[PDB]
């Protein structure tokens, strides 16, 4: 196989953490919804609660009846990570087994339900019974998003056909996942004119493309119909016209439409029999319409749409373009709700890093590797937990607040969550899948290029070339990246030269030669590689700031691929939170910790302050690396201001990622 | 602490032997050699001599100078051996603190000795002064097999930390330990050119991984070295890719060997930081070269070199896939030497059991826990005698030998022995270990299970569970097996169903309800066990013929999982042995008694009369069972041969494992 081990310690632990978290699920808890709408035995086990609780009272370990649900969204997700998992890494061979045992036994349990309620309600023969059929698709009874929460069991099932090691496990996932598919026809025949698409319904587009990727032939039309049924082209053809239509639109509920515009173009392109299924006008599209759609939508979003660390929205949706400072800040910092804190969903990264790696695949342009390293570290890595491996839900932008982290609603973490009940964001489940699959996206590979996506100490041994490449990384700690290759192939490395790189610093050195820096036409340095070759590419960081387009005087600090925070007061995870939405915790403001975050000049007024950040972070710049490149890891990374008055003088400046003991400041409050 | 307390008398009365053993030993006298090499005050005492012999003619007993000898082997197992006892159930309060004291004495005398030796010869600081260093490594001046030696004097160190109640004693045996890693990796340092692995060295390799698993991180990475220096990766490549070079292998040799795979195979696996010390490929080989070498190794030695009560080798070695009757009868039966009775050195399993039990912790696969139970009973309990406690070398297996045993060498047993020099075989150096830890795997547990590995009547402490577990069993003598659970906590109790047993007659009842023996993939009936749980496992026993690959007449038969032996004539312990090897014992011949051991069917071809061989041993088979099931202990079974001529008729057939006053046979000779 295929494969990347991770040798950075601080991802090594992030990875770890989530197998172990993942192996903490029951299966028959797991399955416990499915089983009882498919009238089968549930063997008396509750359901995990929160967002996986059912309507019944009994099966739902907060005794609750009918609450606000999005009942099998986490399992969905839960099969995703799994399976990504008992593939990757992180896991040893032991845990990997027991995990793959477990994927296994829920695979299976779904498609028994599938079957049994197949024979109990024959109309929606194919329906994954983790609720009623009859609240598709709007909701009902309490149950929000029903397409939504049965789009996490499809991608689920495609992810256990992609990389289970069973046999058995693979060809049952596809069974089901083909069989849903079905489902989604049937369904729609029945209620020809009931709408699909009012209601969030996921990525539900890019995942039954997914399922016509893998299904037989003969099912091919039938899945891409079904496909095509969630294929939301009146955004899409807005998109492609190079209109902005985000403002007030759901950011996580439009997002994941674009990665299945990309999946249309992806399906039917590898398949030289489903392209020539379509219509001229139609093959056409794929190009003029779904491509270009998803072109633009990232384009947008990123421009226009983005804070700092690459994440975009405010309570939940896209706003005004270029009102990002706005949106983080005048929407009140009152405890509970959606309010200034509600910045950042966390999904909304993991769905625009599978945009970006999509884009990326289909197109090699650098830009979408730039913003997936940037984003991969300052929103993915940045949402865990390092101590206890939970994530995030929002990612406060305005200064003042505390990182909050969902809990395990297992065993997992008992030390720290005692024996409360789980909750299950949507933003927890994407959550797993981050960390099971976090060195999926360190090289892309086609037939003759080895592109390096982001830089990190690792052992890529790719089969493909019959190359194993090891890279050893510390950006920015140290600025030498290096690799050495080994095997009987051959390749050219692909490399960025990254904009967060000093550009008169950066240096490329292959067996003791210096190369030049020659850009092909997407951005990508070339490096023949072969047994033996040896490369020293040195990438001084760059440090710079970085304001919203509605506020010069909202500033957040960059250096090199990593975004800075401040510490500013203690938190305590126990008390720093409230609530919002459907069992979403929500941080807490603190005024004390914000009022710190005021940038000062001593001398000069705030545009001279400004002026005076050297890229170089050296002696004389108003902010200062203070950390000695030569001793410990990376997260000591270290800043101070200079020439600053107030309590700003007393703080560092660390990594974003790794900040979660403390409130922080991302941006910062210049004041004239 | 968790603790296990022996309930089956004969296997108390195994142990008590052992401890009485063990304490019979003065310190002074197993340190004089560590003492005289290292230039330290010897005392005026002699070493206890036979393979424990020095250099030197005033210090060993028998006034010997440079004799063939294995100095520190014999210290070596005692301290393991002392570690163990005083940190079971075996030992009263009294002999316990004694015997630490002793253990402590030692210890402390090898460290001084240790750091004695340093000062005098710095080039091998850490070396074991057991004897000369510049015989290292193939031996010379009469000191054979040099790392064997010092394996022991390194396990023993291990033991020693794990189990001495003495934290003194714990840190002096690591830092002791882990010195003679530093001096293992010095020593080749400065021997760059010399092979280390062309004369036996023991099970250094497992030592030294264990050595690495208690080691200082900053010293685990030297100590890891020290251990991959022994490990033997051309036989492990050859047993990985599942070829049998065992022919002309010494046995005993090559078994730990295997066992020090698997250690490589935990220390990493059990380590995150040592596992991501690995390259990738060698991350792989951890389970394609390790573990896959150790499995095949197994099931090669099971399958094609072991004999009915779980042993392999004659002469000390294997030989060919198969020729087992070969090996065992047609080498000779003249007095002396090595022969014919010269089959299953001891050591061998001692060191299968060590394997098979690695195997099963990493694997849980129910058919090591299968061997384990065979081969602890038909060979390890069957090498002791139960009245001196003394222990085998070899097992002869063509009928007609009696079973000899050591002699202590001490004050102990002097009403056998008298004031007789002891030899200190390596059989009976693994023999003080395979009764001081005669209960060390009667239960495996991990997080949620508790492994049944064998049936004795015995009382758990399950202090990772908070259960106490009460087994009752005496099978085959009578079938029933009860478990009794009392506590706070809860964990499933893991069942074999033996192959031993008559399938159709296992029955299991939980709490008055029968259960079905539904097995895991591993091979394990699962009940959940708590406060107050009761269970009956009845296993009624299968009596059976086995025979030799390459004789299908020379037969032996088991009943359960004891192999019966009939008594053919008396035997004197006094004169019933010669000499091999180096002060080997080795058993004479009788003749007669292997005559007796002629098995000629009244009616009916030999085929038709092993057809006759009934599973349940009832009434109407050419082997009954004569034993009362309710009347004496598990020794009193006895069977008779029905049909058959000759002397065999009036012979008695008993558990060979309790045979000891007669010659015996275990295989019989068919005859037409
Ligand atoms: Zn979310
Ligand atoms: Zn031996």
């Amino acid at each position: 196989m295929e494969n990347v081990t991770v040798a950075d310690e601080y991802l090594q632990n992030a990875g770890k953490k989530e197998v172990e978290y993942l192996l903490s699920f029951e299966p028959d808890r797991l399955l416990v919804e499915f089983r009882a709408q498919a009238g089968l035995d549930t063997k008396g086990a509750k359901n995990y609660g929160g967002w996986e609780n059912g309507p019944d009272e009994s099966r739902n370990p907060d005794g609750s009846s009918k609450p606000g649900r999005f009942t099998g969204h986490f399992v969905g997700h839960w099969i995703s990570a799994a399976s990504q998992a008992q593939r990757s890494t992180f896991a040893t061979a032991d845990q990997k087994a027991q995990l793959s045992a477990n994927l296994t036994a829920v695979v299976k349990g779904i498609r028994e339900a599938q079957e049994a309620y197949a024979k109990k309600d024959t109309a929606n023969a194919g329906f994954f019974p983790a609720f009623s059929a009859s609240v598709v698709p709007n909701g009902g009874g309490g149950l929000i998003v029903p397409f939504y929460n049965l789009h996490k069991v499809e991608a689920g099932m495609v992810q256990a056909y992609d990389y289970s090691t069973d046999a058995e496990t693979r060809e049952t996932a596809k069974a089901a996942a083909v069989d849903f598919a079905k489902w989604v026809v049937n369904w729609k025949s029945a209620h020809a004119s009931t709408d699909m698409l009012r209601t969030e319904y996921g990525g539900m587009n890019d995942a039954l493309y997914q399922v016509a990727e893998i299904a037989d032939a003969s099912d091919k039309q039938t899945v891409l119909t079904a496909a095509h049924l969630f294929d939301e082209t009146a955004l899409f053809q807005k998109l492609a016209n190079g209109q902005d239509p985000l403002n007030g639109l759901h950011a996580n509920t439009t997002i994941p439409k674009l990665t299945g515009a990309m999946q249309r173009y992806v399906a039917y392109t590898e398949d030289e029999d489903l392209y020539n299924s379509l219509s001229a006008d139609e093959r056409g599209k794929l190009t003029s319409l779904y491509l270009k759609a998803a072109q633009n939508f990232f384009d947008i979003v990123v421009k226009d749409h983005t804070y700092v660390n690459g994440g975009n929205s405010q309570s939940e949706h896209f706003h005004v373009a270029g009102e990002l400072w706005k949106d983080a800040t005048q929407n009140g910092d009152q405890n509970g709700g959606y309010r200034n804190f509600s910045t950042v969903e966390t999904c909304n990264e993991y769905n625009m890093l599978k945009l970006a790696r999509i884009l990326f695949q289909v197109t090699k342009d650098s830009k979408y590797s730039e913003y997936y390293e940037h984003t991969f570290i300052n929103a993915i890595v940045a949402s865990q937990n390092p101590e206890t491996g939970m994530t995030t839900y929002f990612q406060p932008m305005k200064a003042g607040y505390p990182k909050v982290f969902g809990i395990t609603g297992t065993d997992y973490d008992a030390d720290w969550f005692g024996g409360a009940i789980g909750e299950y964001w949507c933003c927890q489940g994407t959550g797993i899948e981050n960390f099971a699959k976090l060195n999926d996206s360190f090289y892309f590979t086609d037939e003759n290029n080895v592109y390096v996506n982001m830089f990190w100490s690792s052992t890529y041994t790719d089969t493909r070339h019959n190359l194993t490449i090891t890279q050893t990384a510390n950006v920015p700690k140290t600025e030498d990246v290096t690799f050495e290759v080994s095997g009987t192939g051959s390749a050219n490395l692909k490399l960025r030269v990254p904009d967060w790189a000093i550009t008169n610093g950066v240096k490329l050195v292959v067996d003791g030669t210096e190369q030049a820096l020659t850009k092909d036409e997407n951005g990508w340095v070339t490096v023949a590689i072969k047994d033996g070759a040896k490369i020293t590419y040195t990438l001084p960081a760059k440090l710079q700031a970085i304001d919203a387009a509605d506020n010069k005087d909202w500033v957040a600090f960059q250096y090199g691929p990593v975004v800075l925070a401040g510490a500013l007061t203690d938190t305590n995870y126990k008390t720093n939170y409230s609530y919002g939405g459907v069992k979403v915790r929500v941080a807490n403001y603190d005024s004390e910790a914000n009022a710190k975050a005021a940038v000062i000049p001593t001398s000069g007024s705030v545009t001279d302050w400004l002026k005076g950040i050297k890229e170089d972070a050296s002696e004389g710049s108003n902010l200062v690396r203070t950390d000695d490149p030569n001793t410990g890891n990376r997260e000591t990374l270290s800043f101070k201001f200079a020439n600053v008055d107030g309590d700003a003088a007393d703080l560092t400046l660390q990594p974003y990622y790794s900040t979660y003991k403390t409130t922080y400041a991302i941006y910062w409050d210049m004041a004239e």
